[PDB]
């Protein structure tokens, strides 16, 4: 599975995944239990994924692996690209506070949305709120 809707029901290693890139405490002020429909839409080599999280309601579209200096929710960036692998996104990276690997995946495999963002050996996931 993978298209449709998806969210971020829960969040493990999520706060510290954000933090490390430059995400200060302002997020601590209602910015963890929140966030939401990452949502996914399958396109011709792209995925207009939503991500109308608890803040910057919008959707993000990328022809599997495009480059955009988009700071992972207030940090500093996440250019490089992202992509999946049939059965699993990747988020990819090399934002700019450094040379990380957030790798905001989601993978998605049976009961899931393994957001699996492993910028440094932590990975932040829990899974969707699917919609």
């Amino acid at each position: 599975a993978f298209d449709g809707t998806w969210k971020v029901d829960r969040n493990e290693n999520y706060e510290k995944f954000m933090e490390k890139m430059g995400i200060n405490v302002v997020k601590r002020k209602l910015g963890a239990h929140d966030n939401l429909k990452l949502t996914i839409t399958q396109e011709g080599n792209k995925f207009t994924v939503k991500e109308s999280s608890n803040f910057r309601n919008i959707d993000v579209v990328f022809e599997l692996g495009v480059d955009f200096a988009y700071s992972l929710a207030d940090g500093t960036e996440l250019t490089g690209t992202w992509t999946m692998e049939g059965n699993k996104l990747v988020g990819k990276f090399k934002r700019v506070d450094n040379g990380k690997e957030l790798i905001a995946v989601r993978e998605i495999s049976g009961n899931e949305l393994i957001q699996t963002y492993t910028y440094e050996g932590v990975e932040a996931k829990r899974i969707f709120k699917k919609e």
